[PDB]
């Protein structure tokens, strides 16, 4: 009723901007809801088995480089591209179809084909394509291996490094998803350019304020900053400290893998001066001792409540009385958003989970911390918790 009217006016104004970026978001979720009312489940499965048709159409021309073979502008004709690719022309008109009849392509005439401002970027290698591989390579075999699993395994949350249903639905389940992965750096290297579009979201700097770490940085100018624990290429801690003189990067440490920390070095540039830089292993004890601020960034959702009460265990033990333990993750509201109930299922794949404020205080709980506040980013559920010893 009420949300046929709003979504409505989202509709006509909308209509002369053609001729605000939150007006875009409230009117991709208004469409959203306003599908799953008007449908019903006939409606939504046809929906759900044409999502599945198009990603595979997806998937196969930008393996066989056919939007590659299209002009970013202009016409070509099936028979054109068919004959770059060196493929029957019958099966790649089947298939850019599919794309043609949901709007990802365009057909010109009966036989030509162009692309639209939602297929360029799969005429490239980029992170966007790379995520489209990605998720039809590594985690859709994992979900529709997911009814064999659990009557494999039982029906409970998966954890665990070994035995994943990422590893099952490969034929490997004794292998970690590190070890699959690293078997063929072609496949390392879909990973890794995807995860570059998220690597940049979410800045911790300027989100949070920590100018009471830099008078901390004064009051002792002997103290460990910032220990970022499992923090990769140091990029986090890098931004923190970019152009603040009172929170120097040189006082501060990148803690994560000794496998990472060695590529760390081997990639930094001479006279780059960086943090001091320590491998080792978060579920055991932490090595700086009395740090004022832990932070410990998109690490907790890959592990059971159990590890990751040993894993902030340890940190409460280093922390002093003044010290923060800043914890970043998507924190669910109690129902989640659609984003993040998706990554949610997508973590139970490799042994990980999303959680709530509830499920997070349980843990820092039990680990002798106690919240004691939340930043959440605008627009969405990454948050920052700041928690302190019990
Ligand atoms: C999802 S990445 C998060 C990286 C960074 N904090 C960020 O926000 O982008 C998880 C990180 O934890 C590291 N890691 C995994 N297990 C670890 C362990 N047992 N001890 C220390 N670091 C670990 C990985 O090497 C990886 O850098």
């Amino acid at each position: 009723a009420d949300q046929l009217d709003s979504l409505a006016a989202l509709l006509t104004s909308r209509a002369q901007a053609v001729r605000p970026p939150q007006q875009h978001v409230q009117l991709v979720k208004g469409l959203k809801d306003a599908a799953g009312l008007v449908n019903e489940a006939r409606e939504d499965l046809g929906d759900l088995m044409m999502s599945f048709v198009q990603v595979t159409a997806l998937r196969l021309l930008i393996k066989w480089k056919v939007f590659e073979a299209i002009p970013l502008e202009g016409t070509i004709s099936y028979a054109d591209v068919a004959a770059r690719v060196g493929i029957d022309v019958n099966l790649i008109t089947r298939l850019s179809w599919v794309l043609v009849a949901t709007g990802v392509l365009k057909q010109d005439g009966s036989d030509k084909i162009q692309h639209t401002a939602r297929s360029r970027p799969y005429a490239s290698r980029n992170p966007l394509s790379a995520m489209m591989i990605i998720g039809f390579d590594e985690y859709l075999p994992a979900l529709l291996a997911m009814p064999g699993y659990f009557d494999t395994y039982g029906k409970k949350e998966p954890f665990g490094e070994k035995h994943t249903v990422k590893a099952f639905s490969e034929g490997n389940p004794e292998l970690t998803v590190n070890q699959i992965l690293a078997s063929s750096p072609e496949r390392l290297g879909n990973m890794t350019l995807a995860m570059a579009a998220m690597e940049n979201m979410y800045p911790l700097s300027g989100v949070y304020d920590f100018s009471w770490v830099a008078a901390k940085a004064a009051s002792d100018s002997n103290r460990p900053l910032i220990v970022d624990v499992g923090g990769a290429k140091g990029h986090t801690l890098q931004a923190i400290c970019k152009d603040t003189p009172a929170l120097p990067i040189e006082r501060c440490v990148l803690e994560d893998l000794p496998r990472v920390i060695q590529v760390v070095k081997d990639t930094s540039d001479a006279g780059a001066q960086a943090p001091q830089l320590l491998g080792m292993d978060f579920n055991q004890e932490q090595p700086v001792k009395g740090a004022v601020v832990y932070l410990i960034r998109r690490c907790l959702h890959d592990y059971s409540d159990e590890q990751c009460v040993r894993i902030l265990g340890h940190l409460a033990a280093a922390m002093a009385a003044d010290s923060v333990l800043l914890i970043g993750e998507t924190v669910l509201t109690n129902p989640p958003s659609r984003p993040t109930a998706m990554m949610d299922i997508l973590l139970a794949t490799i042994g990980g989970k999303e959680r709530t404020i509830d499920a997070f205080g349980a843990v820092v709980g039990r680990a002798g911390l106690r919240i004691k506040g939340v930043c959440k980013q605008e627009g969405g559920d990454f948050s920052y918790i700041e928690c302190v010893k019990a």
